């Protein structure tokens, strides 16, 4: 009668055995995580620092890398781009 979408996520587990979610992770100069976000290859992590909240936006690239972080990140944090794991985040 009318053809519905049968759900784009049977069978699987709505996601790859592959890296198709990146860790991000901002840290301060203390190294302390202050945020911490799992998002999409390419995506926009909002990270929000705990130390001053200079609210830093982390765009990566599909390598889960970050390629540039808005505003400006400054010298100390560390925005680490690491990368959905074999195991659980």
């Amino acid at each position: 009668m009318a053809a519905p979408t049968p759900v784009p996520g049977i069978f699987d587990i709505f996601k790859k055995p592959v890296p198709t979610s990146c860790k991000l992770a901002l840290t301060n100069g203390n190294k302390r995580e202050v945020d911490a976000m799992l998002l999409p290859p390419s995506g926009t992590t909002i990270l929000s620092d705990t130390s001053g909240a200079g609210v830093f936006t982390a765009k990566v690239n599909s390598k889960c890398e970050f390629t540039s972080v808005s505003p400006a990140l400054p010298t100390g944090f560390k925005i680490e781009g690491s990368v959905d794991k074999e195991g659980k985040p």
